[PDB]
């Protein structure tokens, strides 16, 4: 019982969710698009998932009763949108609200809470208004929701030392951000998914926020690095890098990258992943304590 | 015991060879060059090697040295680059000349027999000269290899039912290529690399030709087409698709559509891969009958 669609099943957090939502249980149904056809790496994926028994919803965002046929067969419906990706959630926003047989939405969020980034950095804000046109849609539908934040996802900040352009841990040479003194949240993607899978019928979170707050993973910049250092055995040499030297030359002076290099200034700058604090009711190692998390020194080891 | 080391890994085939290997049972070393870094499915898709018991290796095409490194720690070499991809293995080859620690190389063939292609017109030829001119590398090296070619993988042309276009099955209409009467070779991906794992170790292949032909998956698209209806129950809308008219201006179409174009007629028209015959000596499935290799039937219904 619980029967649940995803949308966005190619997606690198909704990967994880597919396959979070069959080992918890859920009756597991994935939506798919004109997807591959074209695309050989999501198919093949995609019969992957049915081998674990999803199973496969045809439907397009062009096409609106297609995605009002999608939902009408499910309990609730999970979005992972990793052109305007989060805006198309919209079109399936009104494919629920036509439906009206669902129990619950929970819309493409899984980085930073967005009415917490009001004074954000352009381009980056465009991300948290864009999602947060996506909650008004719902509210004023009615649609009861679940919203899942709080946390960097370990394989983009936690695996490369929260280095830019690389995703592989340094060879000796490591930046660190202001004085490093700074917390940030990680989560392991697969515990994301997991949580995700496990708050979705959970009476308790319905029309709510919940965070990803893992305790044992929130940590300094700084002593993230250290982690890899006790691993190794090899200290790295170490360049801090001031504010202003971090944000020198965005202007347009690289692509709109210039969107995650100010998303980095609001977590390893400001910290605003853990300026605020939350509840155990709210917080997602509190509420499903059986989930083991994987510590970021596990998550490090992989790389050894 | 048998070192080998998989250079591209991150292709198509080159992921399955990598797979194959570790469940033979050889010490399976795989190139990972700076490229891979980024791009996380490629970091994610090489930590699950890890995690299978694969030893990373690192090194660059354009550090020569990198590759000898490489080349050393290791009896064989596979290559399975899925343009520039065919002929950087020319400077591979010169990494395992300069060598000399290699008893065989493969290289990165697993499509139809370039020495038979003396007749397909540009710019489809372009590949299969890229391809001999990196074996006339290799013999003049002197260096010994194994050359695994002729068949269709199943995720291309049989999943599709042959149609171009797509990679799924077609739900009302299809289309035949002559009387549709012209059978070809189908392997199932992971057969072609559990076939290239265990004739890597193999002294009856060592600088010979070996031939993917399974007995039950030589078929033309008519019957192939057939099994899938019998799996699915409908009958599908044929509509046979004459030689001319299916080369009909083929010169004003974009330029890799038009090697599409002509690869689908070596196949589906010419039978390159059927035009031949060939022996137990000599053709993988009877030289490794311990294999229980996939028919299309068993593959085309993963889709249904």
């Amino acid at each position: 019982k619980t029967r649940v669609l995803v949308v966005g099943a190619t997606g690198y957090i909704g990967k994880r969710i597919v396959r979070a939502c069959l080992a918890e249980g859920h009756e597991t149904y994935v939506l798919q698009r004109p997807e591959i056809g074209l695309e050989i790496e999501k198919v093949q994926l995609f019969l992957s998932f049915k081998k674990l028994g999803a199973r496969i919803v045809e439907g397009s965002f062009s096409d609106h009763q297609s995605l009002v046929s999608a939902v009408k067969l499910v309990d609730v419906v999970v979005s992972a949108m990793s052109s305007h990706n989060i805006l198309v959630q919209l079109k399936l926003v009104e494919a629920i609200k036509e439906a009206g047989n669902v129990k619950r939405f929970l819309p493409s969020e899984f980085g930073m809470d967005p009415p917490r980034m009001g004074h954000a950095l352009p381009p980056g804000r465009e991300t948290f208004d864009q999602k947060m046109e996506v909650r008004q849609a719902i509210e004023a539908a009615g649609i009861p929701y679940t919203y899942v934040v709080g946390a960097c996802f370990a394989a983009y900040f936690a695996g490369n030392l929260s280095q830019m352009v690389t995703l592989l841990p340094p060879k000796e040479k490591v930046n660190i951000y202001g004085d490093g003194n700074v917390k940030v949240v990680f989560a392991d993607e697969d515990d994301i998914a997991k949580y995700t899978a496990k708050t979705l019928n959970d009476p308790r979170t319905l029309n709510k926020t919940v965070n990803i707050r893992p305790p044992d993973n929130v940590l300094t910049q700084l002593e993230l690095v250290q982690i890899w250092e006790k691993l190794t055995g090899k200290e790295l040499e170490k360049t801090n890098i001031a504010a202003q030297d971090f944000l020198a030359n965005i202007e347009q002076m690289e692509i709109p990258h210039q969107a995650g290099i100010g998303h980095f200034y609001h977590i390893f700058y400001e910290g605003c992943l853990t300026d605020h604090e939350v509840g155990e009711d709210e917080e997602a190692s509190s509420l499903y304590p059986d989930v083991k998390y994987k510590r970021m020194d596990d998550y490090l080891r992989m790389f050894l």
